[PDB]
């Protein structure tokens, strides 16, 4: 039982031929062909600089892998912590219940972080490295990663990674020989949203999805931890929200579960920023305050765009003494934060116009009912939950907002500023608000419910049919959208990207499969934004998908092992 | 950390309420509400016959559950290997991290089979059964089982162990009171169709496939063991096949594999009816034969409907000895299955008619090139595979094929007959060809692509965009897929239906969400028949979706945890 076909390279398609015993050829198996015949390899995403991967491969000895930080300083922990989970991720070149025999070079791998007490995220990090690997005397390898952070030099750690291959048809773990890589992403922002609202979703599960992202070098998690339908943040300050808010006293979200989620983030590369979602999109938890109105309004139609309807009463003193105890709270556990998301998406007005208290206070302060006085009412809230933001991280720092009304780029200076707000486009990539914003100087993160909305395409939750952003996005599609393309001369004002998974119909079941292998798009396109199209990815995005199962992740499957055996027949 | 809050039946639906302190009125669970609340309480299907489920719930000790044989047979270690199972289904009433109090009564389960001998499949066995539960002394509970078989009395258990509650307010374990319960499927045939060529799957998935399908009733696991990119099956007598046809040395199934995939389904009721595809669908495992025609024929859709082409030649002999030791093989391991399919579907003419070797067998018996005389050529094939099937199975057995230009009701006469083949429809459920089909006394297995397709609606995996049979099928329109309403005054000639997963983007890792929750609608719309519409089964949906999650299963999320928890706010 031992595998019966070999490759060889053939106009950039590793081609499946018998290993015919009557050769004095040496046969390749399919990862060692595909390594040399695919531009960038196996890599993913590929790199932005230097990409040389020489012609050659190296038998390497996987309990000869030794680790060396050239460089103490404030991240020690951070950079052990990294270079004892290497051979770890080397072991992931090796298939699930295979062995390699225990024969060939050891490898020295050193790390050099050049300012090795810099731990902070900040859009300004840097994220760039340089790898290179050659043989080392005559019996060992020296890889070198060389960064200006602990962050550059855990990308490094993860490239290299992916230059070990398992030959299954003898048994060995190889290594490329000569490598010279320089490398640096072309975005700062590149996230993933995590509704964690509209359905729970485990710790376990959000710990597994930092890993798949750490593997192709996203760096943000953007979770969206509170909605209308549940409160399941624990708000050691004001307790009845999560108590009243949560699915289940088991469905929470503690002050241990998300110091380790954020660790955990950080140990990988990963921002763990928190949103909350204000003044729309509160619900439950909130009962028995009297600070919201709507709160499960009949017919919802008439009063939101998702049930259960429900909005904060800006007129309520007591509402902003609650929001920065939750502010607080949150900047307390998300202490590795640089932004805070304010939410602002959707905003009813006539769920804030069907209240008598606020209808009274805008007419006791000279304001109409119109649909233009409302929005003075949302930045006289939005104004008041900034400060007590301010207050509650004990810093001005940059606050996100969705594409809505108030956005409106026509009239947004009227509310908003470029310096302390980001922008989330969540519009149509050709949307004309998108131009408009980037001529008003807003910077913005990517979005586009037409690329980017990850939830897309299955049946649908209220009524029959589909769900509202039907159809389902293909990977070829988020690879092809480009903030460059949608942003043009304005481009440096994009700060990245993000896909979203709204939590609608996804859970700790779906996790994996929605976000993978998909996901991977994203980050290859917000690493490298390549001027190539999906097409010139395809046989390595088959094979990440590939690496993302052998690390645990149940991705989505993209096509037939088959394909990925025999490059150039499916096509269409 | 305990719950907060209780539910209280209004209008058919459960409202969630505080769970205020000054109350005397005793406060209900969520699922202790809907059990009453609804009208099928938290059954899934719901049974056909009587489903009176009274008004009371008892609490019950969870470690004095006893179940006992009354009437011994040749099924006796089915019936206690079902018996030990009970305690476990039992135990899915309860979430994970929960325990119940070890208090309240116990429950004797007195299992009556009327035919105990009796184990084989069979498209006439029987399962109905009946299921009475009532208080037993002061101190304990009698459920009675009584069926005319082993399958029916499974059959039982299952809808038994879904009569138990866990109430999470108190820590009980609760079990509905007294129970008058009457039974039977409505179509013989219920079925998921596995493709394991287009991508593997492991048997673990296989086996917990089987567990999920016996939990709501279906019946018949259709194995699509080979097709043009993999020949998986392990044939001792034609090893080749397998050695240069599957897609590693692991990724295969062993006789011992097969013999337990069989075995753990005949224990739960679950028939494992192989497919052999012939004489399309073939091509890896073939190579060096010279027994196929069109492997792997560029371009591909000059010469099939996907890639890799290739087709059997009918034209060689040595072909049918191979078919006869395949088939022999098959009826081997497939030992439980009484029907054998032989797939039949997609036949392309093009590439039986660029073989001059066809071309010269043709023009020697007197037959054209014209698209007419290569349907002589087909008949002439299966006729011959017909015979070497009987032979492999030792005995006339039922032939299933799909729908196709063979199939044509217009002359299907000509080459098959109603007694001998069974139709498997996979046109809408609207064609003219199915109405055509009943007409000439065809029986049918019902797969119409337009509501039974499971694989439709993700990306495009050749090419971009989304795959053929987009878009994505929701639980809500699979419910509604009534063979009753396609066939009409025939409808006794549908056998039933099946899901079908093929597995062009599908293998282990997707399964689980591929499958469930959607094949629970159609094992309800084929175990009952309802009058009624997805609408009115939606409650019990979302808690069978729950059940399958608890079952270790990662079933699709349908909609907001918080929908059912609050039922009635979400709709449209
Ligand atoms: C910013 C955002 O996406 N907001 C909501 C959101 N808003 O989008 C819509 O307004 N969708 C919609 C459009 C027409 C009809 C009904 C819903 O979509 C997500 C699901 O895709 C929800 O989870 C979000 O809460
Ligand atoms: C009986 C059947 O469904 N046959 C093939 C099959 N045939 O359907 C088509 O012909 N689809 C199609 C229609 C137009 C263009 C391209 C493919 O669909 C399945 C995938 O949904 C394949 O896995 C099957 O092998």
């Amino acid at each position: 039982e031992d595998v019966v076909w070999r490759w060889s390279c053939d106009n950039g398609k590793c081609v499946k031929l018998k290993n015919d015993p009557r050769s004095s050829e040496p046969a390749l198996s399919l990862e060692a062909c595909k390594m040399f015949c695919n531009e960038y390899g196996l890599l993913w995403p590929r790199p932005t600089g230097e990409a040389d991967l020489g012609n050659f491969l190296s038998k390497i000895n996987l309990n000869s892998i030794e680790v060396k930080i050239l460089k103490k300083g404030a991240t020690d922990d951070l950079m052990e912590a990294a270079a004892k989970r290497f051979k770890e991720q080397v072991s992931l070149a090796i298939p699930r219940g295979s062995t390699p025999k225990l024969t060939g070079k050891a490898v020295d791998v050193y790390l050099v972080n050049e300012n090795p007490n810099e731990k902070a995220f900040s859009l300004e990090m840097d994220e760039s490295y340089g790898l290179r690997v050659s043989p080392s005397g005559a019996d060992r390898v020296n890889a070198t990663i060389t960064a200006n952070s602990f962050f550059g030099m855990r990308h490094g750690l993860e490239t290299l990674s992916q230059l070990f291959v398992f030959d299954d048809i003898r048994d060995h773990l190889l290594m490329v020989r000569d490598v010279n890589i320089s490398d640096k992403p072309v975005y700062p922002y590149r996230g993933i949203l995590l509704d964690t609202a509209r359905n729970y979703y485990s710790i376990e599960s959000i710990k597994r999805t930092i890993e798949a992202m750490a593997a192709v070098k996203l760096n943000t998690f953007h979770w969206h931890i509170t909605d209308s339908q549940s409160f399941p943040f624990v708000t050691t300050k004001r307790p009845n929200l999560y108590k009243f808010g949560a699915l289940s006293p088991q469905k929470v979200y503690t002050k241990a579960a998300i110091r380790e989620v954020v660790r955990f983030g950080l140990e990988r590369g990963v921002r763990v920023l928190p949103e909350f979602d204000a003044p729309a999109h509160v619900g439950e938890g909130w009962q028995d305050t009297d600070l919201t109105v709507c709160f499960k309004a009949e017919p919802w139609k008439s009063y939101c765009v998702e049930p259960p309807c429900g909005q904060l009463n800006p007129t309520k003193d007591e509402l902003y003494q609650y929001l920065e105890d939750i502010y607080s709270d949150m900047a307390e556990v998300f202490d590795t934060t640089d932004i805070f998301h304010m939410g602002g998406d959707e905003v009813s007005e006539a769920c804030w116009n069907s209240s008598d208290s606020i209808q009274n206070f805008m007419m006791q302060n000279r304001w109409d009912l119109d649909k233009e006085s409302f929005l003075k009412l949302w930045n006289y809230f939005q104004q008041k939950a900034q400060d007590k933001a301010y207050k509650a991280f004990g810093k001005k720092l940059p606050l996100i907002l969705w594409t809505s009304t108030l956005t409106n780029y026509k009239h947004i200076d009227d509310y908003l500023n470029k310096d302390d707000y980001i922008i989330q486009v969540w519009t149509t990539g050709v949307d004309p608000q998108i131009k408009g914003l980037l001529e008003k100087g807003y910077r913005l993160i990517m979005s586009n419910y037409d690329a980017l909305y990850f939830d897309c395409g299955y049946g649908a939750w209220v009524g029959a049919g589909n769900n509202w952003c039907s159809p389902y996005i293909g990977w070829q599609k988020v690879y092809d959208n480009s903030p460059a393309v949608i942003a043009l001369e304005h481009r440096d004002q994009v700060l990245g990207g993000e896909a979203a998974l709204w939590s609608e119909q996804s859970d700790t079941s779906t996790l994996d499969g929605r976000l993978w292998p998909r996901a991977a798009a994203l980050a290859e396109r917000l690493w490298a934004e390549p001027a190539t199209s999906w097409q010139d990815a395809e046989y390595r995005m088959l094979h990440i998908r590939e690496r993302l199962v052998r690390m645990g992740i149940q991705a989505e499957s993209l096509q037939p092992e088959w394909c990925y055996q025999n490059e150039g027949y499916c096509y269409s």
